[PDB]
């Protein structure tokens, strides 16, 4: 909890807007795994890896959409 | 605007990756591309279609 890149997780993300989704696994840097989705507009959104929706979007990116 | 991967590599394990990032398919690139920077710090392009990469990605999300 000393060099984490996310101060909060938020929900409501849609795959259509995402240009890049990246998973930061937990380590000495941060207590919890973090999902950062940089959208096509250039903004970034912190997502909670445990959430089902984010996992569904990841699996849709790899296979689908 | 263009693909970030000029090749594909195999043998990367969830234990070895320090950060994995998925770039979805679009006009920039025909195929979805996964770029995993390893604990050693070098980067490896992984093939999203492979079952192993998908399983490892979702395992990372779970916390493995």
């Amino acid at each position: 909890e000393l060099r984490c890149q996310c101060l909060q997780t938020m929900a409501g993300i849609h795959l259509k807007n995402i240009q890049s989704l990246c998973v930061l696994p937990s380590g000495p840097h941060c207590t919890q795994t973090e999902v950062i989705a940089t959208l096509k507009n250039g903004r970034e959104a912190c997502l909670d890896p445990e959430a089902p929706l984010v996992q569904k979007i990841v699996q849709k990116m790899l296979k689908g959409v």
